[PDB]
C-alpha cells in the first residue's frame, strides 16, 4: 500500500507563466480531481539573475499565490540548474551569468572524456557552489516565510536537470539514446581532486602505485579513464584503480548532497520545518549490456546505490524517484529494465527507512498509470508528482484524456 501520508501531485508548466487567467483555471481543475499540491522549478536564472545576491522573488510569489488562490499546496523545487540553451531546446534559462565572474570555468564546471565543457550546474568541487546555495536558501526562506501554511515539502537540485548526477549524457556534447554518457571529471580541478583524494588516503605516490598495481613516477600521471567505453572489458571496473575512481567520483556527489542538505536544513528548518528532499536520475539503458554493464549510471555517478542512499538518509533528505511508469525490455540495443532499476533504488531506499517520492519520467497515460501504482503500493511511497500538468489540464482548464486514470489509479490511494 502507498503510506498512511501519500499525496498525488502535479509538476507545473516548463514555460514561464504568460497567461495567469489559462494557469488558474488548470489549477482549479487539478484541485477538483483530489490533486493535493503543485511542484514548481524555482529557476536559479530568474530568482538571482541581476548579480550576486539581488534577487526578483516576485514571479513566484505571484506563482505561489496563484496556487495558494486555487486551494493546492505549493513545493518548490529550488532549481540551481540551466534548463536548455542549446540553440532548438525547449526552454533557455542558464545560470545566473554573473557566476562567470566570480570563479575559474574549470573549476565551475564538468568536462567530458573528450573536453567538452558543460555548465548545466555548478560543480560541486567549486569552493563557491555550497556558499551559493546558502545564500538563495537564505533568501527564499526570508521571501517565502509568509507561505509556511501552503508549503508542505521542499526540493533540492542536486545537479543537471534537478538530479544528483554529472552531466553524463548531453546532445549538444554528441550524445543521443541509447549512449552510456561519458564520464565527467576532466576538469583540471577534477583530476587534481581525485590526485588528492588518492594521496590522502595511499599517503603518498609510491602507496598508491603499490594499491593499484601501477608504476606510476608522478602525482600528475594519475587520471580518470582515458577510455570510458571499455571501462568494463578492458579489467578497468574490476581493478583496484577503477573502484577507487568509480568510488571517489560517486563520493563527489554524496559530499555535494551533504553540503546542499545541510545548508537546506540550517536554512529551512526553523522556518519551515518540513520534509527536504533530492532526486536521483533514472539512468535505466545499458543497465544489462554485456559488453558495458551498469555504463551509464556509472558514467551519472552512481556506483554504489546502498552508499548513495545511505548519504540521504545521513543528511536527513527524502529520495525522489523516476521511471516509475515505465516497463522492464532489457534487449540490445537499449539495454533498459527501468522497472527492475525502481525495484532495486526503492527496495534499498525502505531496507534504509528512507522516504520515497515517485515521478514519471516521460509524460505518460493508460497502462503508464498502472505501471506507477504498482511501483508506489509495492514500496509504500509517501508522494507521486505527474510529469506535466498540460499531459492532465489543457489550457482552457478541460481534462485531456489521461485526468480520469490519473485520478482512478494514483489520486484515488490519497486520504483528502
Ligand atoms: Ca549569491
Ligand atoms: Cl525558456
Amino acid at each position: 500500500a502507498v503510506a498512511d501520508d501519500f499525496q498525488a501531485s502535479v509538476m507545473g508548466p516548463l514555460a514561464k507563466i504568460n497567461d495567469w487567467g489559462s494557469f488558474k483555471k488548470q489549477l482549479q481543475t487539478l484541485k477538483n480531481n483530489g490533486v493535493y499540491a503543485i511542484t514548481t522549478d524555482v529557476w536559479w536564472g530568474y530568482v538571482e539573475s541581476a548579480g550576486d545576491n539581488q534577487f526578483d522573488w516576485s514571479y513566484y510569489k505571484t506563482y505561489a499565490n496563484a496556487v495558494k488562490e486555487a486551494g493546492l499546496k505549493w513545493v518548490p523545487i529550488i532549481s540551481t540548474h540551466k534548463c536548455g540553451g542549446n540553440v532548438g531546446d525547449d526552454c533557455n534559462i542558464p545560470l545566473p551569468s554573473w557566476l562567470s565572474s566570480k570563479g575559474s570555468a574549470d573549476e565551475m564546471q564538468f568536462k567530458d572524456e573528450s573536453g567538452y565543457a558543460n555548465s548545466e550546474a555548478l560543480s560541486p568541487l567549486w569552493s563557491g557552489t555550497g556558499k551559493q546555495y546558502d545564500e538563495l536558501y537564505a533568501s527564499f526562506a526570508e521571501n517565502f516565510a509568509g507561505y509556511k501554511s501552503i508549503i508542505p515539502k521542499i526540493y533540492l537540485s542536486g545537479g543537471p536537470s534537478g538530479e544528483l548526477r554529472y552531466p553524463s549524457y548531453y546532445p549538444a556534447a554528441g550524445w543521443s539514446y541509447p549512449g552510456r554518457g561519458k564520464f565527467q571529471a576532466y576538469t583540471e580541478t577534477a583530476k587534481n581532486a581525485f590526485r588528492t583524494a588518492m594521496n590522502d588516503k595511499y599517503g603518498s605516490l609510491d602507496k598508491i602505485n603499490a594499491a593499484w598495481g601501477t608504476k606510476l613516477t608522478s602525482l600528475s600521471q594519475i587520471n580518470p579513464p582515458t577510455d570510458g567505453d571499455g571501462f568494463y572489458t578492458n579489467g578497468g571496473y574490476n581493478s583496484a584503480y577503477g573502484k577507487d575512481f568509480l568510488s571517489w567520483y560517486q563520493s563527489v556527489l554524496e559530499k555535494h548532497l551533504g553540503v546542499i542538505g545541510a545548508a537546506a536544513h540550517k536554512n529551512f528548518d526553523s522556518v519551515f520545518g518540513v520534509r527536504i528532499g533530492a532526486k536521483i536520475s533514472g539512468l535505466h539503458w545499458q543497465m544489462n549490456n554485456p559488453a558495458m554493464p551498469h555504463g551509464t549510471e556509472q558514467a551519472g555517478g552512481y556506483y554504489d546505490y546502498n552508499r548513495l542512499i545511505q548519504k540521504f538518509k545521513d543528511a536527513d533528505l527524502d529520495l525522489t524517484f523516476t521511471c516509475l511508469e515505465m516497463s522492464d525490455s532489457g534487449t540490445a540495443p537499449n539495454y533498459s529494465l527501468p522497472s527492475t532499476l525502481v525495484d532495486t533504488v526503492s527496495s534499498i531506499a525502505n531496507a534504509k527507512g528512507v522516504r520515497l517520492n515517485g515521478e514519471n519520467a516521460l509524460p505518460t497515460g493508460g497502462s503508464g498509470f498502472q505501471k506507477i501504482e504498482e511501483k508506489i503500493t509495492k514500496f509504500g511511497y509517501h508522494g507521486f508528482t505527474l510529469l506535466r500538468i498540460n499531459n492532465l489540464v489543457n489550457n482552457d482548464g478541460s481534462p485531456t484524456g489521461e485526468l480520469s486514470g490519473f485520478k482512478q489509479y494514483i489520486i484515488s490511494k490519497a486520504k483528502p
